[PDB]
Protein backbone atom coordinates (compact mmCIF):
# COMPACT_ATOMS: atom_id res chain seq x y z
CA UNK A 1 0.00 0.00 0.00
CA UNK A 2 0.90 3.56 -0.81
CA UNK A 3 0.36 5.12 2.42
CA UNK A 4 2.12 2.20 4.36
CA UNK A 5 5.27 2.98 2.63
CA UNK A 6 5.08 6.60 2.46
CA UNK A 7 5.36 6.70 6.65
CA UNK A 8 7.89 4.36 6.50
CA UNK A 9 9.94 6.21 3.30
CA UNK A 10 9.28 9.19 5.45
CA UNK A 11 10.52 8.39 8.86
CA UNK A 12 13.76 7.71 6.77
CA UNK A 13 13.77 10.37 5.93
CA UNK A 14 13.67 12.01 9.30
CA UNK A 15 15.89 9.95 10.76
CA UNK A 16 18.52 10.82 7.60
CA UNK A 17 17.28 14.47 7.83
CA UNK A 18 19.35 15.89 10.93
CA UNK A 19 23.53 16.36 9.59
CA UNK A 20 25.26 14.52 12.17
CA UNK A 21 23.38 11.54 11.32
CA UNK A 22 23.37 11.72 7.53
CA UNK A 23 27.07 12.09 8.09
CA UNK A 24 27.69 8.83 9.97
CA UNK A 25 25.23 6.85 7.65
CA UNK A 26 27.29 8.32 4.44
CA UNK A 27 30.09 6.84 6.19
CA UNK A 28 29.12 3.38 6.75
CA UNK A 29 27.51 3.62 2.90
CA UNK A 30 31.18 2.65 2.21
CA UNK A 31 31.07 -0.36 4.40
CA UNK A 32 31.59 -1.46 7.97
CA UNK A 33 33.61 1.41 10.16
CA UNK A 34 34.74 1.20 13.81
CA UNK A 35 33.30 3.45 16.45
CA UNK A 36 37.00 4.91 16.90
CA UNK A 37 37.05 5.53 12.71
CA UNK A 38 33.74 7.38 13.21
CA UNK A 39 35.11 9.45 15.26
CA UNK A 40 38.43 10.29 13.77
CA UNK A 41 36.66 10.96 10.85
CA UNK A 42 33.61 12.93 12.65
CA UNK A 43 33.88 16.46 14.06
CA UNK A 44 30.62 15.51 16.07
CA UNK A 45 31.30 15.74 20.18
CA UNK A 46 31.26 11.96 21.68
CA UNK A 47 28.07 12.32 23.77
CA UNK A 48 25.95 13.25 20.69
CA UNK A 49 27.73 10.62 18.56
CA UNK A 50 26.39 7.97 21.04
CA UNK A 51 23.16 9.69 20.99
CA UNK A 52 22.86 9.88 17.11
CA UNK A 53 24.24 6.06 16.56
CA UNK A 54 21.14 4.70 19.21
CA UNK A 55 18.88 6.48 17.01
CA UNK A 56 19.82 4.74 13.96
CA UNK A 57 19.66 1.71 15.64
CA UNK A 58 16.34 1.95 17.05
CA UNK A 59 15.60 2.94 13.29
CA UNK A 60 16.47 -0.11 11.64
CA UNK A 61 19.06 1.57 9.84
CA UNK A 62 22.58 0.03 11.39
CA UNK A 63 23.63 -3.23 13.43
CA UNK A 64 26.62 -3.61 15.12
CA UNK A 65 29.57 -6.29 15.72
CA UNK A 66 32.22 -6.88 18.30
CA UNK A 67 35.60 -7.99 17.32
CA UNK A 68 37.62 -8.27 20.35
CA UNK A 69 37.32 -4.34 21.80
CA UNK A 70 36.33 -3.28 18.36
CA UNK A 71 32.73 -2.00 17.63
CA UNK A 72 31.89 -2.19 13.99
CA UNK A 73 29.48 -0.52 12.38
CA UNK A 74 27.34 -0.92 9.36
CA UNK A 75 24.25 -0.43 7.56
CA UNK A 76 21.71 -2.97 7.79
CA UNK A 77 18.73 -2.03 6.05
CA UNK A 78 19.36 -2.10 2.28
CA UNK A 79 16.82 0.47 1.20
CA UNK A 80 18.15 3.14 3.64
CA UNK A 81 21.66 2.13 2.68
CA UNK A 82 21.13 2.67 -1.45
CA UNK A 83 18.90 6.17 -0.49
CA UNK A 84 22.09 7.34 1.20
CA UNK A 85 24.36 5.85 -1.42
CA UNK A 86 22.42 8.51 -3.90
CA UNK A 87 22.39 11.30 -1.23
CA UNK A 88 26.64 11.19 -1.27
CA UNK A 89 27.11 10.43 -4.48
CA UNK A 90 24.39 13.33 -5.77
CA UNK A 91 25.50 15.75 -2.64
CA UNK A 92 29.25 14.86 -3.17
CA UNK A 93 29.27 15.80 -6.51
CA UNK A 94 30.72 19.37 -7.97
CA UNK A 95 29.21 21.30 -10.64
CA UNK B 1 33.77 20.58 1.48
CA UNK B 2 31.87 18.13 3.24
CA UNK B 3 29.99 20.44 5.72
CA UNK B 4 28.24 22.51 3.06
CA UNK B 5 27.42 19.08 0.96
CA UNK B 6 25.99 17.88 4.14
CA UNK B 7 23.49 20.71 4.81
CA UNK B 8 22.65 21.18 1.19
CA UNK B 9 21.67 17.25 1.90
CA UNK B 10 20.34 17.61 5.04
CA UNK B 11 18.08 19.96 4.15
CA UNK B 12 16.94 18.36 1.21
CA UNK B 13 16.01 15.54 3.53
CA UNK B 14 14.35 17.69 5.45
CA UNK B 15 11.70 18.96 2.75
CA UNK B 16 11.37 15.23 1.67
CA UNK B 17 10.85 14.18 5.23
CA UNK B 18 7.24 15.04 5.51
CA UNK B 19 4.84 12.03 3.66
CA UNK B 20 2.93 15.39 1.82
CA UNK B 21 5.67 16.58 0.33
CA UNK B 22 7.27 13.47 -0.09
CA UNK B 23 4.33 11.63 -2.22
CA UNK B 24 4.52 14.96 -4.42
CA UNK B 25 7.83 14.36 -5.19
CA UNK B 26 7.48 10.86 -5.96
CA UNK B 27 4.43 11.70 -8.36
CA UNK B 28 6.88 14.44 -10.38
CA UNK B 29 9.33 12.11 -10.25
CA UNK B 30 8.14 9.73 -12.57
CA UNK B 31 7.36 13.19 -15.16
CA UNK B 32 5.69 16.24 -15.26
CA UNK B 33 2.46 16.22 -13.52
CA UNK B 34 -0.68 19.01 -13.67
CA UNK B 35 -2.04 20.38 -10.32
CA UNK B 36 -5.02 18.86 -11.76
CA UNK B 37 -3.13 14.98 -11.52
CA UNK B 38 -1.61 15.85 -8.69
CA UNK B 39 -4.65 17.00 -6.32
CA UNK B 40 -6.72 13.68 -8.23
CA UNK B 41 -3.77 11.62 -6.81
CA UNK B 42 -3.44 13.09 -3.36
CA UNK B 43 -5.66 12.69 -0.87
CA UNK B 44 -4.44 16.01 0.85
CA UNK B 45 -7.09 18.35 1.24
CA UNK B 46 -6.10 21.72 -1.26
CA UNK B 47 -4.65 24.01 1.33
CA UNK B 48 -2.13 21.52 1.96
CA UNK B 49 -0.85 20.84 -1.19
CA UNK B 50 -0.37 24.57 -2.00
CA UNK B 51 1.67 24.81 1.31
CA UNK B 52 3.46 21.70 -0.19
CA UNK B 53 4.10 22.61 -3.37
CA UNK B 54 5.14 26.09 -2.37
CA UNK B 55 7.85 24.85 0.17
CA UNK B 56 9.03 22.17 -2.42
CA UNK B 57 9.02 25.23 -5.20
CA UNK B 58 10.85 27.86 -2.49
CA UNK B 59 13.92 24.91 -1.86
CA UNK B 60 14.61 24.57 -5.29
CA UNK B 61 13.00 20.83 -5.82
CA UNK B 62 10.14 22.06 -8.23
CA UNK B 63 9.57 24.61 -10.86
CA UNK B 64 6.20 25.29 -13.08
CA UNK B 65 4.57 25.98 -15.92
CA UNK B 66 1.58 27.43 -17.65
CA UNK B 67 -0.05 26.33 -21.02
CA UNK B 68 -3.75 27.54 -21.14
CA UNK B 69 -5.06 27.36 -17.97
CA UNK B 70 -3.43 24.21 -17.29
CA UNK B 71 -0.17 24.06 -14.43
CA UNK B 72 2.71 21.68 -15.14
CA UNK B 73 4.85 20.91 -11.96
CA UNK B 74 8.16 19.19 -12.97
CA UNK B 75 11.38 18.06 -10.49
CA UNK B 76 13.78 20.85 -10.75
CA UNK B 77 16.56 19.87 -8.97
CA UNK B 78 18.52 16.33 -10.48
CA UNK B 79 19.95 15.96 -7.07
CA UNK B 80 16.61 15.88 -5.33
CA UNK B 81 15.49 14.08 -8.84
CA UNK B 82 17.70 11.10 -7.89
CA UNK B 83 17.06 11.22 -4.54
CA UNK B 84 13.18 10.54 -4.74
CA UNK B 85 13.92 8.34 -7.70
CA UNK B 86 15.90 5.92 -5.70
CA UNK B 87 13.14 6.27 -2.39
CA UNK B 88 10.14 5.65 -4.66
CA UNK B 89 11.78 2.67 -6.35
CA UNK B 90 12.98 1.08 -2.61
CA UNK B 91 10.09 2.08 -0.91
CA UNK B 92 7.62 0.74 -3.22
CA UNK B 93 9.05 -2.30 -3.80
CA UNK B 94 7.54 -5.78 -1.58
CA UNK B 95 9.03 -7.81 0.18
C1 LIG C 1 27.76 15.23 0.40
N1 LIG C 1 28.51 14.53 1.43
C2 LIG C 1 27.90 14.28 2.71
C3 LIG C 1 29.86 14.08 1.19
O1 LIG C 1 30.45 13.51 2.07
N2 LIG C 1 30.50 14.23 -0.12
N3 LIG C 1 31.85 13.80 -0.13
C4 LIG C 1 32.80 14.85 -0.10
O2 LIG C 1 32.36 15.94 -0.08
N4 LIG C 1 34.20 14.56 -0.10
C5 LIG C 1 35.15 15.66 -0.08
C6 LIG C 1 34.66 13.18 -0.12
C1 LIG D 1 2.54 2.15 -7.01
N1 LIG D 1 2.38 1.70 -5.65
C2 LIG D 1 1.26 0.86 -5.26
C3 LIG D 1 3.35 2.06 -4.65
O1 LIG D 1 3.28 1.72 -3.52
N2 LIG D 1 4.46 2.87 -4.99
N3 LIG D 1 5.33 3.15 -3.91
C4 LIG D 1 5.16 4.52 -3.40
O2 LIG D 1 4.43 5.28 -3.97
N4 LIG D 1 5.90 4.98 -2.24
C5 LIG D 1 5.76 6.35 -1.82
C6 LIG D 1 6.78 4.09 -1.50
Amino acid sequence: EMATRARAASNLLKALAHEGRLMIMCYLASGEKSVTELETRLSTRQAAVSQQLARLRLEGLVQSRREGKTIYYSLSDPRAARVVQTVYEQFCSGD
